[PDB]
């Protein structure tokens, strides 16, 4: 038989350090296409290890293809392909209603709550340890997946703005699997945090904003986040209008409690998850 | 043109598959690993990440999934003459034969085991059967899967070239240098089944595999460790051979990989300076 391996490269949707995300066809089907550069080759052998341990299949985790290496080293990692691209291009220019604010929330809960529970007979454990509003990607049906699993972890390393304050202070109990879960729930907390702000009510909406965009300058500095987290321990404004809101005012909650300086009492992405079921 | 045509297959066992297949018009070699071997696809890829005229050449390797079902590809350069193992059955070599064969797994296998500044590599699996023959009568090493880096789990390879250190499970999992030994051993074996088809004074030997005289067919682990360990066996060197030059030089090199102290034993470097120095 025939082996099809033929993958054409139609247009560059992605370049940063990891290297280039392509949009590209194969048998006329749109897939996504992670050139990685050398500086990033590690977190294609950590996510080729990990999809070689177990093939996750979940609407809500980014949909695994191939991983290629070609002979200098040419490292490829394919993917489903989601045309209306990241969570964080999508809220830059799209507010939400309550029902598409809730229906991505919930999906990403999901997607964590899944990575993050050992399923027996079956998965391990995963923690995610670089979740944010661009390793999400929005799918047509309105729910989101999870995407990039270059520094996952089966039962410091992350983007600056979203590291929990145990790992700017480094106090991270490092022996401990919960401690990469709660990890990935601080984050999640923030990403709550920036879809919320898209949400209207009362014909009222915040314009997109990062993590701690009023506090560190772009690009912040490890110290920089350090000082906000750790030191002074501020959380991201919870604006007066989501009080007048009922989903807003349990979102609030919600993401406070993701918030607590101590790991331990962050919620588990299970409770969360029963908690945005009790929502509306 | 990143098409592949799988041809026929060459080899199917324990390991998954291996077929001749057509990409770009050259012959390749595509293994498709079984689910019990995905963990050396794994190893093998990172050990490819680091290339040499006496190591299998890597084209790609590739995972691929669609709902539950993986699959684990390795494509290489394709060896025509096949494995040194098939190649010895029905196959009797000169002096100029036997030492290009033995001189070139030498030179890659030190080529393995020295740092350049490539790590050093430790193959753990050495055999004819991971030796395939070229054109030119030289071989290269092939299967990485086992192979450990320097610059994990089980003590286990293939069990009839297992050096006694694993067979009696008394490695120093933790030294680098006892796979490189591990190596010495099993190179020993190789010379010894190679040296045997070498004609000398109108006489020759017939292929067998190390130890066939000794163990049961298809020997056990246990099986491999009574001889090796318990009845210190070593394979026997044929009278015919001392009368020629060559073979009582090899005979004396194959001896001085098996010793039972790994530390006694030569270093790939040295087997390949001495296979230098004999013509
Ligand atoms: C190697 O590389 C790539 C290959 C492919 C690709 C193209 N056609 C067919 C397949 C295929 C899958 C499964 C079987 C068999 C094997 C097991 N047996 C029990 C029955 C089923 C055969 C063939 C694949 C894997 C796509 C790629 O990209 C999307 C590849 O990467 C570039
Ligand atoms: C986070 O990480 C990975 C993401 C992806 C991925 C999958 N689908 C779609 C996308 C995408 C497409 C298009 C835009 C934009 C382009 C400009 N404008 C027209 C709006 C749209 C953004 C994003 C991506 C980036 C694939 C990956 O691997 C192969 C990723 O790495 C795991
Ligand atoms: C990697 O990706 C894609 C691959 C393929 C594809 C192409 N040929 C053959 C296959 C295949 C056939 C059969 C088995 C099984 C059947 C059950 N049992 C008997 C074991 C063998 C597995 C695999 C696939 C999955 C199609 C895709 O999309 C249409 C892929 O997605 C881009
Ligand atoms: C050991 O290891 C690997 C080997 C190879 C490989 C490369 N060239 C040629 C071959 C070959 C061709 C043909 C025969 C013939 C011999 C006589 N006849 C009765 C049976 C068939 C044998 C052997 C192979 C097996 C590829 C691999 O992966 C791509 C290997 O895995 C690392």
């Amino acid at each position: 038989r025939t082996v099809a391996r033929d993958i054409t490269l139609l247009e560059c949707v992605g370049k940063g350090r990891y290297g280039e995300v392509w949009r590209g066809s194969w048998q006329g089907e749109n897939v996504a296409v992670k050139i990685f550069s050398s500086r990033d080759e590690k977190s294609w052998f950590r996510e080729t290890e990990l999809y070689n341990t177990v093939m996750l299949r979940h609407e809500n985790i980014l949909g695994f293809i191939a991983s290629d290496m070609t002979s200098s080293t040419q490292l490829w990692l394919i993917t489903h392909y989601h045309e209306m691209g990241s969570l964080y291009d999508y809220l830059q220019l799209t507010t939400l209603d309550t029902v598409s604010c809730l229906r991505i929330v919930l999906s990403i809960a999901s997607g964590l709550a899944h990575l993050h529970i050992e399923i027996f007979g079956g998965k391990p454990a995963i923690a995610h340890r670089d979740l944010k509003s661009k390793n999400i990607l929005v799918k047509k049906n309105g729910q989101c997946c999870i995407a990039d699993l270059g520094l996952a972890v089966m039962h410091r390393v992350g983007t600056k703005r979203y590291m929990a304050p145990e790992v700017l202070d480094e106090t991270i109990q490092v022996d401990c699997f919960d401690s990469y879960k709660r990890v990935d729930i601080w984050a999640f907390g923030l990403v709550l945090w920036e879809v919320a702000r898209r949400m209207v009510s009362n014909g009222i909406v915040e314009d997109y904003k990062p993590p701690f965009y009023d506090v560190v300058p772009n690009d912040p500095s490890f110290e920089d986040m350090r000082k906000v987290v750790c030191v002074d321990q501020q959380r991201p404004n919870i604006p007066n209008r989501w009080f007048s809101d009922p989903t807003l005012t349990s979102l609030a909650k919600l993401m406070k409690e993701c918030w607590y300086q101590n790991p331990s009492a962050r919620l588990t992405a299970l409770r969360i998850k029963k908690t945005l079921t009790k929502i509306d």
